[PDB]
């Protein structure tokens, strides 16, 4: 800062912090790397194991999620929703993307075998967040004896729940308890951590085998759906997006997300968001990424590998290239409507310009400009081999 | 301790001002908006006291200002850029009484007047941190008339030199050539070394009243009214709430109010907001409360009294207890429609969550996860009191 | 001083180019961002100084930029996210005959206002007799930018030795265009063409800079016969659109959001006015925005006073310079030359102007005996202060 994207290189980036849980783990990624604190976002990403309960927390960010493995239960909690009789739980599968607003209550839980994966950018530039450059999560059950290792400065102690904080005859006489049950709330030296292990059952909702102003707005839809896709060449893959247009909800969150699935070979051809910072999540297999920065260096040149993070902060470019069987990845960005802008291809801001620009401008030949400017007849998506 | 961590506050004190501009016929008295607990809010504050017959000279800012008249009696006037013009003509002059709450887009001229017998109390936060404000983390009040010797002692680069009025800073020349008047009468304007400061009292009469796209919708609005307040439980207290839907016109300001008046033992239940800092200003009486961290720590555990600020970030948990025969306070939210969050009541957020996530999440019984969730019958106040 | 007290300022200067990229046919004169008065208002600000047959080889930003078209005439060429293709180019000798396709080329002339979103690429060319000018505000506060405090060009083919010099720590890195970047190979499988080919589309040590002189027919525009086609494009030295017209004294035209729709999101403004000598603008100053002023033609004197009440610039401003005034910072300026042109850019989709003389004045709105028991002055006196100009935004005077 205040140059915070004066960016030279970029890295695959992986967890740093890993709050180890009775029933899965919370992993974090450092929000401190440069190209985090470039986007304005953290990451990250729950890892959750059969019978597993993600206990209620909320935050100070909006939060975009997609579940990226297995399925579960998710439910959402909000002020003034009608809420055994509790407010609305959901069936999450892979493929789901899942908007919250600031300072709302979630848990989620694993019924199968398969571990649930759910991967989530809080939102931390948004003006919506009217804290801190920190991703600052609020337990409302769980303890977290490794303490907010993921901000600085906080010198080793426990993160308590939300309830810990008061005192237990407060607790008692607002909830209308007895003051044991009071502390029993508290979690106090409670070891389990966030993701706990369901005791017996969970008759939460019966999934029937039978078969602002917006309150009543839905807040899931799913992105691995090719019907709603932004392209579709089957033999290459699609992308899908996600938009204001396609969750009115996203207006506010100011946050947008994308979904691709490429097979081996398939290139993404070379571009750049004009009004969004990315960070690209990949779910399934490997690609060939190559970045460029505002200098037009390469600030990155690599592989991007199942599990990785790589930020392309505004206005940077990059280019894709499958390099596994298939890739598939998940591209959160920081704009509720988020454009692309190609660089090749029949809609790139080359093809817009007059020939005599391009010939000029890379002193080349009139008829190699008019091969670099029409030749590549694909949009986005295009055939490549190679390394 | 400061910023991009400026939230990761260990406590909070209640605060009183930490400057006082003295005048004529009253003070000014200015809050410390680099205390850690303010700035990471993001609002500073400001109390008038004008006493019998004072004048608060017209000064606009650079940010949006959500005003308070907590106790007194008295005339106030707005100058809109430009409009109805309604043998003096001026513009609207209003009256104003306790209770009564008032908003002020940014560079609009404010002034007032005690026309009554007891001191004239305004109290007012300015949004620091809003995109409205293009200068400065710093209250900078534009003095159209009040010279003042002290100087901007809140704001730090000052170095105790003196702050006078706009027009002094034109040369007398240029002031007379465009208000069309006789040099002489320009220097006047200027007044230097006027010691009373902007708290003036005023010579004999006082007979004022006597002749984005909004210069009409409605700008004031008073909070002591108990029968259009939000809750009204006459054993127990009132509470009051300034929204968007209130007055339209805070949907530009980003600022709210909530106004509370309950009586001894009255408690108000744990509550956080999703989506708003706040500031608590304590008008009449003296109230404990208790406030929480996102580690789920105490920051504050204490007496709060007359004429104190309590700064309650967005996330942090705060229950309120009447120590006093009646305590009176009022919440400045940065957001123009904040929405509260409770922990405990029939809107609580366990009311939203299946009972085997009450019942896993603090490994309780079942019989003590239904009182959890459902003793507490009460929305938003309730006795100090348990089984 | 310095963040969060960037406008605690105690004066103000007229301002000019602090670097200086000089380019084949042309140069790109930047202003210094990191100065105390430019970083209180949050913007930079830059000058195209482009030569004839002067092509400025596109370009696009990561944050809001509002041109203006000081001296001269030309062609522009924006190209947005996927847009049908408007213009067609007749091909001179024909076989094989294809035409061009590709966006839309405007005509430019002096007056006119340009506006841009973040990630739209324009590129300038002087057809021009005399040198082209286009003066820039970039908005590097606004939301839009989500990168940083620095005002940055993308430049698609234009290489520039000189490299980033008006951000801190570039250390005389030349700076290349985004295709040098990328391999050749990845940028050859993109394009489908020659290897060869996508060497040279990178530019490589290319000392034209970014703008060059154009070899040949540029003939672009051959025969003319949810916003996605807006109106980007206006003239501000048109008075048939001005908010004040006194043919004896100038005019003062003005590009709200109410004008250009775009604006609403650019969160941008501007404010174009033209005086002859001894004309004044009574004190103004921006309700919700912060200004940046800039001559056009000929010099003015101008008091600057800010919120301590102490003057913070009182001198001669002209041609080519530039003064930046913060939200609530209250201006005047006497046009001292023959006339006085300028250009302000305001950081508000819409902006307020609040005078403190004449039938609008802040003044005027007060009661008598808040003006007279305010500056202590006679009740006689204040009818005078309020009430003797009558002129809303200009006068004359000497």
């Amino acid at each position: 800062f205040p140059n915070e994207c004066q960016l030279d290189q970029l890295n695959a980036l992986e967890p740093s912090h890993v709050l180890k849980a009775e029933a899965g783990r919370i992993e974090v990624w450092d929000h401190h790397a440069p190209q985090l604190r470039c986007s304005g976002v953290s990451f990250v990403r729950y890892i959750i194991e059969s019978k597993g309960l993600y206990l209620p927390s909320f935050f100070s960010t909006a939060k975009l999620s997609f579940v990226a493995k297995g399925e579960g239960l998710m439910g959402r909690v909000v002020p003034g929703c009608a809420e055994d009789m509790h407010q609305k739980v959901e069936h999450i599968r892979t493929g789901d993307t899942i908007a919250t607003h600031p300072g709302v209550a979630q848990w989620f839980y694993n019924d199968g075998n398969q571990p649930l994966v759910i991967v989530s950018v809080l939102d931390l530039a948004s003006h919506q967040n009217q804290l801190d450059r920190n991703p600052r999560p609020f337990y409302l059950a769980g303890n977290n004896p490794q303490g907010q290792v993921w901000i600085e400065g906080r010198e080793q102690q426990p993160q308590k729940n939300i309830l810990n904080g008061f005192t237990p005859e407060v607790l008692a006489k607002a909830f209308k308890i007895d003051v044991r049950t009071a502390q029993q709330l508290q979690n106090q030296q409670d070891n389990r951590g966030n993701i706990i292990r369901v005791q017996g059952p969970f008759s939460v909702i019966r999934p029937p085998l039978r078969s602002e102003t917006i309150c009543s707005a839905r807040c899931t839809d799913n992105l691995d759906d090719p019907s709603n896709a932004d392209v579709y060449k089957p033999q290459l893959g699609y992308i899908s997006t996600l938009n204001s247009y396609d969750l009115p909800i996203l207006r506010f969150l100011r946050l947008s997300a994308l979904r691709g699935s490429i097979r081996q070979n398939a290139m993404v051809l070379p571009q750049w968001n004009a009004n969004a910072n990315a960070v690209l999540y990949v779910t399934d297999g490997e690609a060939h990424v190559q970045v460029v920065n505002d200098n037009g260096d390469r600030v990155f040149d690599g592989q991007v590998s199942q599990g990785q993070l790589l930020s392309i902060p505004q206005g940077f470019s990059v280019v894709k290239r499958a390099t596994s069987e298939q890739f598939r990845w998940i591209e959160f960005k920081t704009n509720a409507n988020a454009q692309i802008n190609t660089l090749a291809g029949r809609t790139s801001v080359l093809r817009g310009l007059p020939l005599e620009v391009i010939s000029n401008g890379y002193q080349i030949s009139l008829e190699e400009a008019r091969r670099v400017k029409f030749n590549t007849i694909e949009t986005t998506l295009t055939h490549s081999s190679g390394p």
